């Protein structure tokens, strides 16, 4: 009868807080501790809707023991992803998820003043020179991918149905690799390394929130994932240093060895680096090979789009007289089919739909007599935003044609924006902006445009697959494939 004991008096104190006028209204739930992690976990857009058709655009929700307050729409934007530091923090919230699988020293397991850093040292491989550099790695690596993996084998067959929750994945994380790291951190994929990383993302998953580590196998095999890779990395960094071999305009892995002494003279050490390079290559990997994944998906359920998409690379094509092999980085700036394609997956699929921070000190909620305390959390959502009839009309249509028809400040990586109103934040805002956009773009962009120029697909019931919630971010449930043909 520990049962009635928890219940009595959690059901009682839910009531208690119901009278503060000056905290934010709180969803109901029947578990102790466990609050709505049920329906959030599964559609949390419903379930966020669900809450604004009840409490408007302020409201929040227990979610393992933590509290979650919401903010819906442009104004949420401004409230979360432009909060100053000292009553919100972006650690807080990701250190127990990302820490254990980067490793210490960087990202997140750093004072924000030293992340502001890591991300400007990463910028310097992500500039317009480096894309013209990566294109033809990016592209290379795909066209090998078609060639010599069991799901294409271009050069043996001519139909066929690849699984896109192993081909983008994979071409993800080799034209990352290739392209970011270079020629010897791709070459050394060919062993499965891969399945280190798949010992990595095992523990890379929402879990880590309330439980990072517990003497379970899967953890225990993460921390010697992130072990065994960081040696790897600390390996090639100790293997060019020592040739001579830094080259300050070529990889990720170069710009951040020249780069990576910080504004009071301290230097990051060789594993701080490698960690630095885990996290970049995760995150990157996670969220570009979803999306990648869905404008496949998609394509093949309105096939028309890949039409599209295609007749512009030729007409481009025909004015070099120079085949694929000569697509550069100026020329995915002008196929606004492939960018839009991008920008609308990105809009119907944002790949994080939660975006926290934790509060450190309390933090008055704007034009009402709301305040969060130290203890709770902000929880922002582009992603509702990006699919309401309120901000876009038929966000339930896919449609890449929709995109036709303030300054700026530097937290420390360059300048972003101060403006974060806009309905459609895929790559979020503020301190903690994405530095990986533009480069996504040309990701994204060349695999697309190489599946596109080679691959005629459908999706067989043209039912794109529902979305999946249980992990760190959103993706197609499986069997989610495509039928595909050689287009010569
Ligand atoms: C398991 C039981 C089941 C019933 N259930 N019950 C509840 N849930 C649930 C709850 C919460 C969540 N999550 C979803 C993921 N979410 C989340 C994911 C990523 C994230 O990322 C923020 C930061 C840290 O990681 C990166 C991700 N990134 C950004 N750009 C590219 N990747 C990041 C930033 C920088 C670097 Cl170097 C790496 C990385 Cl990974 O940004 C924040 C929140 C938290 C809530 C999921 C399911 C369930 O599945
Ligand atoms: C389409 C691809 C991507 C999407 C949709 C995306 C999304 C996001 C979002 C929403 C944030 C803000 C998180 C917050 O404010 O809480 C963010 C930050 C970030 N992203 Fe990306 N990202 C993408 C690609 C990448 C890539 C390829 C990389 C690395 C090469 C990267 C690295 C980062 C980093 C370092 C941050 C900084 C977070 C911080 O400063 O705290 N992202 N991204």
């Amino acid at each position: 009868i520990l049962l009635g004991v928890p219940f009595v008096y959690n059901l009682v104190w839910q009531y208690l807080y119901s009278l503060r006028k000056d905290r934010a209204p709180l969803v109901f739930y029947w578990i102790p501790w466990f609050g709505s992690a049920a329906s959030y976990g599964q559609q949390p857009y419903e379930f966020f809707e669900s809450c604004r058709q009840k409490y408007g655009d302020v409201f929040s929700f227990m979610l393992l023991g933590k509290i979650m307050t919401v903010y819906l729409g442009p104004k949420g934007h401004e409230f979360v992803f432009n909060a100053k530091l000292s009553d919100v923090s972006a650690e807080d919230a990701y250190k127990h998820l990302t820490t254990p699988v980067f490793g210490k020293g960087v990202i997140y397991d750093c004072p924000n003043s030293r992340l502001m850093e890591q991300k400007k040292f990463a910028k310097f491989a992500l500039t317009t020179d480096s894309f013209k550099r990566y294109v033809p790695k990016i592209r290379e690596e795909i066209l090998n991918y078609f060639v010599t993996d069991e799901s294409f084998k271009l050069k043996e067959k001519t139909h066929g149905v690849a699984n896109v929750m192993k081909t983008q994945p994979e071409i993800t994380i080799f034209t990352a690799s290739r392209s970011l790291f270079g020629d010897e951190m791709r070459r050394i994929f060919d062993r499965s390394f891969a399945q280190l990383y798949s010992d990595l993302d095992k523990g890379f998953t929402p879990i880590n929130f309330v439980f990072p580590n517990l003497p379970l196998p899967h953890y225990w095999r993460r921390d010697a994932a992130q072990k065994k890779i960081s040696a790897t990395y600390m390996k090639e960094i100790k293997s060019r240093r020592e040739r001579g071999d830094i080259d300050p305009n070529r990889d990720l892995i170069d710009s951040l060895l020249i780069h990576s002494t910080y504004k009071d003279g301290v230097k990051m050490t060789d594993q701080e680096i490698a960690n630095l390079l885990i996290g970049i290559l995760m995150g990157g990997q996670h969220t570009s090979a979803s999306t990648s994944a869905w404008f496949l998906l998609h394509l093949g359920e309105k096939p028309h789009l890949q039409d599209v998409i295609y007749q512009e690379v030729v007409e481009l094509l025909k004015e070099k007289g120079g085949d694929l092999n000569d697509l550069t980085y100026e020329d995915l700036q002008k196929l606004p089919s492939v960018n839009n394609t991008i920008k609308e997956t990105l809009r119907m699929h944002m790949p994080l739909h939660s975006i926290f921070r934790k509060v450190t000190n309390p933090l008055r909620i704007p034009e009402t007599n709301y305040i969060v305390p130290k203890g709770h959390y902000v929880l922002v959502s582009p992603g509702y935003a990006h699919t309401s009839e309120r901000y876009f009309d038929n966000p339930e249509d896919f449609d890449p044609t929709r995109w036709d028809t303030s300054d700026e400040v530097d937290y420390g990586f360059g300048k972003v924006s101060k403006g974060v109103s806009s309905p459609y934040l895929p790559f979020g805002g503020g301190r903690h902006r994405c530095i990986g956009e533009q480069f996504a773009y040309v990701q994204l962009g060349t695999i697309l445009t190489t599946f596109v120029y080679n691959l005629r697909w459908t999706i067989d019931g043209y039912k794109v697959p529902d979305p999946d919630y249980s992990s760190m971010v959103v993706l197609p449930t499986e069997p989610a494939e495509i039928i595909w043909e050689k287009r010569e």
